[PDB]
């Protein structure tokens, strides 16, 4: 099938764009903002968008015998005042990421192809998983002012469910 | 200082390309040539560019007191023949990154900045090591001319005092 | 060499000199200041200011048949008022001892001598991780001024492949 | 009480100075005599004088409130001509110790301060157990006229008391 | 480059030279002049040339290009009277390799070819750290007269840093 | 005696004036046709010949009373063409050196000297140990034609109650 290609070469690229937005994220929030683990805390997100995110693809690939594509273009050029608003960009990037899937899932199962819908359902778990392990630490920027605090608590997060993991 | 700033960054540039062709790479030549295990050590290859390559520059940023810029385009649209002429591809690509660390070695030792120099003698000798360990691969390919063979002696490769 | 062997002895007096002014001021913030933490961390930059610091000098003049020098004079009479200065000024010593080895190496590169080279780079590298140690805390004091938050931080506190 | 602050100080200060000219006398004695081992034992005591000679004065002060003054000006112009005269200055020093605690001892039970008096009991008890130290290896050099068993002893000394310890 | 070509080339040709004439000065050491211990230094000096030293030469020949020539030509004709010339003779030619390396380090340094200053670093430490491992035990024929203290020394020394080794 | 003396000293000499060849040739093995392995094995027998192969006569020589001498004079100039006339010349020079040992045995034994001839023994049996297990490598070259079919089976044979 060659819509399912598409789609999925698109999910592809976006995943690996948003691993290197990640990882300049992460370095701008450790060297200027000075918290450190929020750092640590972006840059295993981005480790992980750049590692299986994109790696089960392939593999996809390679197993059914549809064909791959790489263009990437990426350029960060305005980077947020504070780390509220970065941690909340982050939290509109994923929740755009499970929009995304959620048409490559319907698009999937309109196809007659149950292996892309077996396939898909580890994206539409991992979306939802990551998802609330963001706004858990979003949700910690409404608690408290002392910028210490909540290093110590994101150091503590830094350092498995049935159904959603 | 500034020119080792540009230089450093444009390091970080050519790294990052470097890895994602490296592993589009791989995936053909899994997919295609029938050759799993040289795809396994051009992803491994890849792994390396993407990692430590660029991960020691940006905590060099942070300690030094540089700024960092992130800026990237690539698409690759030509792909060689068989497995031969990508390894050779792979082995170019190499030898022009040992081209550039020595450029940006010599301005560092121009500018009288001497952590510069300390800093990329690490990549000094990963240069000279990841293009013997390249050319380890593209010797097989003139020795034999079964396939399987060559691809059992890959897969025993993925199984030193100075340059280690 | 005659100028090497004078500079070398300027660090020497210097590094000694450090050590005791850290000595006090490591006293002065956990009497006056209510600091336990930060005074076992001046503490720590004393103990190693006068430990290897030196040692090694001596040993490389032991070593290459050059003659040592001791004379100190230290007299610490004003100190500042809280411990945000205290540790600013900390921060000062270090940036400063930088830029001393630094022109220490390259008059060694200048005279064609390659031995001191090879020994000042521990002394390259050495500089930028105190100096990164110090900032990593001079940087807690724009978080909170809770000081019994900064006091917790600094107990938790007290290596990169390339700068260890 | 301001006597047994200005004694303590300048115990102090005496210590901080023998542990530099120690170190100086140190070198030399590895350097230019051909004797390692007792460059070694006098490194020993200069790095017990300047370790815990003046630490525990510094935490004293820290304990009963009184102030710490650091004037340290020492410098080497003169050394002696050979391991002999060295090792006998050596004595000097630790001799001349010895009735600087002693002075500071009577001062301490001449003003009721019996916490001083506890304090002081320990450099009572060091002094004499370091000039033994140094005097078993003065006596040496009257036993025998050949560097190189001086040596073997010295080692075997350094390598390897219910009241005096 | 050529001139590091040939310099290297040059390099190998003494080491092979040198560990040939210690291997000799080490047999008539222990034969004529029964110092069975000294003969053991000299003869671990004389395989550690004939080892590493030229071993790793010939690696990095292997790796950058370059290419390799053999030429030796050694014949020892006079030997020195007793054993202290015999350790002063090792004396000088270790002080002069040091300076062969810290020529050969120039040059390349001087050529803007930073590989094989990086390599030339091990030879710049090593020499330095044979010299004193040899000054050291030359040292001791001014310590003592009868030769089976000497010999003890060195037994204990060949029977057992962070910068130098 | 004086005629074993200078034939023990001749066999000094020889062996190692072989050794030094013999590593020269490994470097070439290795460099030029592609082999690794096969120059691990030459580098062995290079090892062996400068090792105990005269350290052993030294030993004797201290014992008995002989005199040692050195005379040392090595230059290669003329390689082979590919690896099999290098292992047939290396074939070639060991089947020499047991052609002298042999004649300083029977030397040995004509002077009536009972020591020396106790002492060639074990030359007598190392010589055809050595040349058995060097010809067992060189007909490798003449049973295929792939170089990584012989390179992997020399990587095994690199991995007696008479001759050993
Ligand atoms: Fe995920
Ligand atoms: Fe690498
Ligand atoms: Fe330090
Ligand atoms: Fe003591
Ligand atoms: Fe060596
Ligand atoms: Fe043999």
């Amino acid at each position: 099938s060659n819509k399912i290609n598409d789609a999925l070469n698109q999910h592809y690229k976006l995943n690996v764009e948003l691993g290197l937005v990640y990882a300049h994220y992460a370095h701008v929030a450790d060297d200027e903002f000075d918290m450190p683990y929020l750092g640590k805390f972006i840059q295993h997100l981005s480790e992980d968008k750049l590692g299986v995110h994109k790696e089960y693809i392939s593999d996809y690939f390679k197993r059914n015998g549809m064909k791959l594509k790489t263009d990437v273009s990426v350029a960060v050029k305005s980077i947020p005042s504070d780390a509220k608003a970065l941690i909340q960009e982050v939290y509109a990037r994923e929740n755009e990421v499970r929009d995304h899937v959620k048409a490559i899932a319907k698009l999937a199962l309109a196809e007659d192809d149950y292996e892309s819908f077996y396939f898909i359902q580890w994206y539409v778990r991992d979306g939802l998983k990551d998802l609330t392990e963001v706004d858990d630490v979003v949700k910690l920027f409404n608690s408290s002012n002392d910028k210490l605090i909540i290093e110590e608590t994101i150091k503590e997060m830094v350092e498995e469910h049935e159904i959603w993991g």
